């Protein structure tokens, strides 16, 4: 049993992203003691959360915390307050529900080559996993470049407001310099 760090790729990415592979390769070099968990997230939000469960329970007898991109930044936010797990997250998709409709319907996803179809009703099934009020804001810690070009930066310094914020002024959605973050990610979760 050792301490574990989960990353969470966003929608249509892959655990092979340049962020989670700049990572698992920093950690092994640094510290090699933290074990790294990177699933294939399904797009299906309700399966999602299942195997995050799975995930939870196998890894739950020792230190574990969670960094998410995007929209797994919004599943880490969930995993965080429903398990009480510290969580990092990164270009945080805080209205997802905007964000999943335009990949309503038949999709490839263009890491992996996966096909499927997105339905309304998948969307709905992401809402039930939203965290309104932030119960335990203690837990949580935002990474936010203004110049994501993707989101509207100003939705998650609103929602995370009473959590840590690190918001730089400038960058873009697949956040520069995520790299310059990690001592302090492993700090934050736990882990060291
Ligand atoms: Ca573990
Ligand atoms: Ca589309
Ligand atoms: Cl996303």
């Amino acid at each position: 049993g050792m301490a574990t760090l989960l990353y969470l790729h966003g929608f249509n990415s892959s655990p092979r992203s340049a962020k989670a592979t700049a990572l698992k390769t920093w950690l092994a070099q640094h510290y090699p003691e933290i074990t790294m968990v990177v699933p294939e997230l399904p797009p299906y939000p309700a399966e999602t959360a299942e195997l995050l469960e799975s995930i939870v329970l196998e890894h739950g007898g020792e230190p574990l915390g969670v960094v998410g991109s995007s929209l797994g930044g919004y599943y880490a936010t969930w995993l965080s307050q429903c398990f009480m797990l510290p969580a990092v997250v990164v270009n945080p998709a805080v209205r997802p529900f905007e964000l999943l409709n335009n990949f309503l319907g038949h999709n490839e996803n263009p890491y992996t080559g996966q096909q499927y179809v997105l339905e309304s009703r998948h969307i709905y099934d992401l809402k039930v996993m939203q965290i309104d009020p932030l119960e335990a804001p203690d837990l949580l810690w935002l990474l936010q470049q203004t110049g994501d070009e993707v989101l509207d930066y100003r939705q998650a310094v609103h929602y995370y407001a009473s959590c840590r914020q690190t918001v730089e002024e400038g960058g873009n959605h697949a956040f520069v310099g995520f790299d310059d973050h990690f001592t302090q990610i492993i700090e934050f979760l736990g882990l060291r």
